[PDB]
């Protein structure tokens, strides 16, 4: 196999018999013969629109299987299968259309040779034999592949977030446009400049589409506001709610009312605690447990079921024993686990069967005590802005450090913890994202009120640490807003971070601290590319890091 998307690839180079996310052979390559498929809708997809017909009866197609081929989304072989056959049906719909219309304009049949994802077809039989020559290596040159591999890579992580938005209602048609023509440009040889200016304009699509989730979200369930979570337990059974989608969290709310079942976070879906809508309802507990990466014992030992609606699901050890009680949704597959099917249009999930389970379940045993503050979105921090900016003034806040992003298991990760616990007492710390983990439960304090970690939410929510940097850039008159008491010092490990990251080089950051390790699939001169127009840099010792920010640099 071979698959170098997410920070933990294997020497950092990458994977190439099992993932070390566990992800074998056989799957990592239906993985990429998925991926064959798009890029064969794309083609003709993105024809059709060039001829005034344009098809998006794919839309969500799309999406959701770019979505599938997130690190941690969709482990069911069986899944991916059944899209494939689906994408090849879709694919040659459209070229149906295509070869009638373009006839039509030109007065002969097409005849230009096309690339292979337009044309190969097979029964189920033939995709792993056809899989394996379809990958990432089928591009020889490293530059292109580097240029060709990032922008895929950015692309579902926007199409994630796309999801989330269609979900809840909110679609733009230049987001879904986009994922044809990104996918499509892969099939062509373009020059650096061509590549590389696709994937600054995924970056101004990740601003795009994280705008759009931000503005579903928050005209769904009400503006994020500071709350004080729970992270001990209750006493009833609970059901446990993991990923990213608030409108599953709001249907499992609505049909857990009155059950005695309780409802609880985890991961990702913690900023869920934040919301009006939500914090309405006296029998959601709060959050258990930590990062994504510990949720083999966390699952556990929360004895009741477990619902995840998007990434992160980690293989089970073979000593765990909760696979009777694990629910995937959405794009989400584990093989064994039961799958809550999509809602209809205008209707709701049927969550019936995880309530009647947890009912025969035991309470979640207590892994910790305390709290977690958090909300800090950015409705509620412009609220707060007279008071933010005051405290800047008079120096009581020297710095903002944004260390938003995502998790991960490696031991070099205690750098972000270390980075928390060693900045001066006058800096407060900005996150978003399961990068948060690594410094959420210290007693870090406040000061003057504002506690000194601030958490907007979900990793689409760097969208809001965005528009508060936006919003200080122009109170304090800047020009440039590399200017403001701001630094950035971020964690990634799948590819939701990495769209949040060009979303971030779009909108004009730069010097960015990038790790624990920079992305295997940057070429050496991709990544000279990078640090020559953006300043990107690899993380230091705690000491030179905490130092070099300080001083602004
Ligand atoms: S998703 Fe990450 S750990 Fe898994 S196979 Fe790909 S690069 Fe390796």
């Amino acid at each position: 196999m071979f698959c170098f998307q997410c920070q933990e690839t294997a020497k950092n180079t990458g994977c190439t018999v099992k993932g070390m996310c566990g992800k074998p052979e056989e799957t990592a390559n239906l993985q990429d013969l998925l991926i064959f498929v798009l890029r064969g809708i794309a083609i003709y997809g993105e024809k059709l629109k060039e001829l005034g017909q344009p098809d998006r009866s794919n839309d969500d197609f799309v999406l959701q299987g770019l979505f599938a081929t997130i690190t941690n989304a969709n482990w069911d072989d069986a899944r991916f299968e059944a899209m494939i056959s689906e994408g090849l049906a879709r694919r040659d719909k459209l070229r149906n259309a295509f070869l009638a219309v373009y006839k039509a304009k030109n007065g002969k049949d097409f005849s230009e040779p096309l690339p292979e994802a337009a044309t190969w077809t097979g029964d189920s039989t033939a995709f792993a034999e056809k899989a394996k020559s379809v990958g990432i290596l089928a591009t020889e040159n490293e530059d292109v592949r580097s240029l060709r591999e990032l922008l895929i890579i950015g692309l579902k992580g926007v199409a994630a977030y796309a999801e989330h938005a269609a979900v809840l209602g909110f679609r733009k048609t230049e987001i879904d446009e986009f994922m044809l023509e990104a996918l499509a440009s892969t099939t062509k040889d373009l020059s650096v400049d061509e590549m590389v200016a696709l994937v600054m304009k995924a970056g101004g699509m990740a601003v795009t589409t994280m705008a759009l989730l931000d503005e579903a979200n928050t005209t769904t369930y009400g503006n994020p506001e500071i709350t004080q979570v729970n992270i001990g337990v209750g006493k009833n059974p609970g059901i446990l709610i993991s990923g990213h989608d608030l409108k599953d969290m709001a249907e499992l709310l609505k049909q857990t009312e009155g059950t005695g079942v309780d409802v609880y976070t985890h991961g990702e879906m913690l900023p869920a605690n934040y919301y009006p809508a939500f914090k309405k309802y006296p029998h959601f507990v709060g959050n258990y447990g930590g990062s994504w990466w510990q949720q083999n014992p966390e699952f556990e030992s929360f004895n009741g079921p477990i619902l995840l609606t998007t990434n992160c699901l980690v293989p089970l050890k073979k000593e765990n024993t909760y696979l009777d009680r694990l629910y995937t949704t959405g794009v989400v597959g584990y093989e064994g686990a039961k799958h809550i099917a999509d809602r209809p249009a205008g209707g709701a999930k049927d969550f019936s069967a995880l309530i009647a389970q947890a009912k025969k379940c035991p309470p979640p045993v207590e892994i910790e005590t305390g709290s977690i503050v958090g909300g800090f979105a950015h409705h509620q921090v412009l609220a707060l802005a007279d008071k933010v900016v005051e405290a800047v003034k008079s120096g009581a806040i020297k710095r903002f450090v944004v260390m938003a992003g995502c998790d991960g298991r490696q031991k070099s990760r205690s750098y972000y913890t270390e980075v928390a616990e060693n900045l001066p007492k006058d800096t407060v710390i900005l996150t978003a994202g399961c990068a948060k983990y690594r410094y959420n439960k210290l007693n870090l304090g406040d000061i003057g009120g504002i506690p000194r970690v601030l958490d907007a939410g979900q990793c689409n929510d760097s969208y809001s640490l965005a528009v508060i940097a936006l919003k200080l850039k122009e109170v304090f008159g800047l020009d440039d807003i590399n200017d403001l008491p701001v630094s950035y010092d971020i964690a990634w490990y799948e590819q939701k971070a990495v769209a949040v990251l060009l979303a971030l080089l779009f909108l004009g950051v730069k010097g960015i601290r990038l790790g624990p390790t920079l992305p295997a699939f940057l070429s050496p001169n991709v990544a000279k590319v990078l640090v020559e127009n953006f300043n990107i840099k690899p993380i230091g010792t705690v000491q030179d890091d905490i130092a070099a920010m300080m001083a602004g640099k």
